[PDB]
């Protein structure tokens, strides 16, 4: 089964946002970048989430390699420093589909959630679809 | 184009909502039910939001009737009354998306608004494929 991807600097949030989403999805925790690409390997993951913010190598880059190396997969960026424009810009060339602001609903959190879901299932058959209706003409 | 319909009791948060959506879509704004349902007639609409909390009617009972006459359209809900599972096990038999919490970023509220759109547009080539690849067996 697609499992969800948490990926935060602070392990408090990954315990946080677990505790919103457990109860719904196969939650799958990484303290980042080169530790949760580690996971994306071995698991199946439909939906991800990632502090913007994270020592080293941040969300936005993360989620561009993500982005290159399954593509199947929604990602989703998540900040409490909202403010800065250079960050939407980067957001805004990446290919980020969600980007949600700190702090969050259990309910909202969890919703945005269920979305990115419902969605990589869309993406995916309507993918389907095209592939089996090639293979026709 | 597919524009974006607000729709919520107070007409200082249509006011607001526009203002961080405006620059984004073609916002058509409505105060309630009644008064909303007439401008899915006329005019053609890819996402809806709709306040849960409005006198008469309720978000989740127009929803339930925008999901049976135009069933293309992403329906959104929005609630400062988050606590009530009342209201979620509402939310959660009608065909309700995505529920947002008030207040809202600007950016927030302007993504679960993009998100919307990207999701109209994949639903809606989705069922396109269905359609044509009905027509060939
Ligand atoms: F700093 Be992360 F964006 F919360
Ligand atoms: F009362 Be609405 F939900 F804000
Ligand atoms: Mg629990
Ligand atoms: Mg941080
Ligand atoms: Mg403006
Ligand atoms: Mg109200």
């Amino acid at each position: 089964a697609p499992a969800i991807l948490l990926v935060d600097d602070e392990p408090h949030s990954l315990a946080a946002m677990k505790l919103a989403l457990e109860d719904d999805f196969d939650v799958l925790t990484a303290q980042g970048a080169e530790a949760a690409i580690a996971i994306l390997e071995e698991e199946w993951v439909q939906v991800i989430i990632c502090d913007q913010r994270m020592p080293g190598r941040t969300g936005v880059d993360f989620l561009t390699e993500v982005r290159e190396r399954w593509p199947e997969t929604v990602r989703i960026i998540i900040t409490g420093y909202t403010d800065s424009a250079s960050m939407m810009a980067a957001i805004n060339d990446a290919g980020i589909h969600q980007f949600l602001t700190k702090p969050w609903h259990p309910e909202q959190l969890l919703s945005s959630a269920r979305n990115a879901a419902r969605m990589f299932t869309l993406a995916r058959e309507n993918e389907r679809l095209s592939l089996e209706m090639r293979l026709l003409e």
